[PDB]
C-alpha cells in the first residue's frame, strides 16, 4: 500500500513457465548460486550445500519462524522445515511460484507451520524470528534498499539475524580506470540483462549493501563470496538448456530460447572474469 510491489517486472521473468525453467534448473528448482563445497558435487548437491550454508548462519532452533523473502519455488523453505524443524513464511511476487509452493505445502507430511504468500516484503507486517533472502534483493531497486533493511531489522527479534545472499557488482566506469578490458562489453551486458531478462533489476555494490545494513541497525559480521561457484552454476544451467533446445522452443519459442542462452552464458563469463560477484551477508540485529 505505502509501497506497491513490482509484480509485473518480477512476473515478467519468473512467470514465464515452470516447465521452461525446469529445463535448466536442478530438481529442487533453486534459482541462485550453488555452493560446490566439494569440487565433485552435482548441481543438486551444490544447491543443498548453498541452502545449508545460508540456513546454518541463522542459529535456527525448533519452533522458530523463518521468513524467506523471495522464496522462488520453495526449496529453501521446505528444507528449513524438514531439516531444521522451523515454521516458515515465504514471500514471492511470482504467481507460478506461489501456486507451486502452495502445492508443496498442501502435500507436506511435516507438522510445522508453512505459509507462502503472493506478496512482497512491502506488504508483510508480522514479527519473525529469523530471515533469509537469496537472490531477491536485486529486484528491490535502489529506491527500496533502505526501506527493506529497516523492515527486516524491525520484524526481527532482539537477537535476530538475517542472511542476505545477493549478487553484487563493480561499476563499469570504474573497471575502465584500473585498466581492465571489456568495460564496454560489460556495460552493454548489464543493459541487456536489465532490459530483456530482469526488468527493473539493479546491481548492488558491496559498499552499498554494507552501508544500508549498518545505517539500519545491522552489524554485518561476515561477508562470504561465492563468485567462482556462480560461473560453474551458470555453465551447468546453460549446458542443460542447450541440450533441451527442442523442448525450450516447443514450450516457448526460439526467441525465448536464444535470449535465455545469451543471458546464461553471458553471466557465466562476467563471473569468470570477476566483474560481478555474489555474497552472503550475515546481518546481526
Ligand atoms: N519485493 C519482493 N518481495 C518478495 N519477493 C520478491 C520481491 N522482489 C523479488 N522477489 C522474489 O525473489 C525471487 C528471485 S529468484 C530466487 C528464488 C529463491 N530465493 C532461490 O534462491 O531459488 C523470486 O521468487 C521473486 O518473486
Ligand atoms: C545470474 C544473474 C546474474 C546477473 C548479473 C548482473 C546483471 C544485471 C543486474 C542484476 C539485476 C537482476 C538480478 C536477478 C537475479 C535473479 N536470480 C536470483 C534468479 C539469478
Amino acid at each position: 500500500d505505502e509501497l506497491k510491489p513490482h509484480f509485473a517486472n518480477v512476473q515478467a521473468h519468473y512467470d514465464l513457465s515452470d516447465d521452461f525453467f525446469r529445463l535448466f534448473l536442478d530438481p529442487t528448482q533453486t534459482y541462485s548460486c550453488a555452493y560446490f563445497e566439494r569440487d565433485d558435487m552435482t548441481l543438486q548437491e551444490a544447491q543443498i550445500a548453498k541452502i545449508d550454508l545460508a540456513l546454518g548462519k541463522l542459529g535456527l532452533q525448533p519452533g522458530m519462524t523463518l521468513l524467506d523473502v523471495g522464496c522462488g519455488w520453495g526449496a529453501t523453505m521446505m528444507r528449513a522445515v524438514e531439516k531444521y524443524d522451523v515454521n516458515v513464511v515465504g514471500l514471492t511476487l511470482s504467481k507460478n511460484q506461489a501456486n507451486h509452493v502452495q502445492q508443496l505445502v498442501a502435500n507436506s507430511e511435516n507438522l510445522r507451520s508453512k505459509r507462502v504468500l503472493l506478496a512482497g516484503w512491502e506488504q508483510f507486517d508480522e514479527p519473525v524470528d529469523r530471515i533469509v533472502s537469496i537472490g531477491a534483493f536485486e529486484h528491490f531497486g535502489h529506491e527500496r534498499y533502505d526501506a527493506f533493511f529497516s523492515l527486516a531489522h524491525r520484524l526481527l527479534p532482539a537477537d535476530g539475524v538475517m542472511l542476505l545472499h545477493t549478487i553484487t557488482g563493480l561499476h563499469p566506469k570504474e573497471i575502465h580506470e584500473r585498466g581492465l578490458p571489456m568495460s564496454f562489453t560489460f556495460a552493454r551486458f548489464l543493459k541487456f540483462i536489465v532490459t530483456e531478462i530482469f526488468p527493473g533489476g539493479r546491481l548492488p555494490s558491496i559498499p552499498m549493501v554494507q552501508e544500508c545494513a549498518s545505517a539500519n541497525g545491522f552489524t554485518v559480521t561476515r561477508v562470504q563470496s561465492l563468485q567462482p561457484h556462480y560461473a560453474k552454476t551458470l555453465d551447468l544451467w546453460s549446458a542443460a538448456l542447450q541440450a533441451n533446445k527442442g523442448q525450450a522452443i516447443a514450450l516457448q519459442s526460439e526467441e525465448v530460447y536464444e535470449r535465455y542462452m545469451k543471458y546464461l552464458t553471458g553471466c557465466a563469463e562476467m563471473f569468470r572474469i570477476g566483474y560481478i560477484d555474489v555474497n552472503q551477508f550475515t546481518c546481526q540485529k
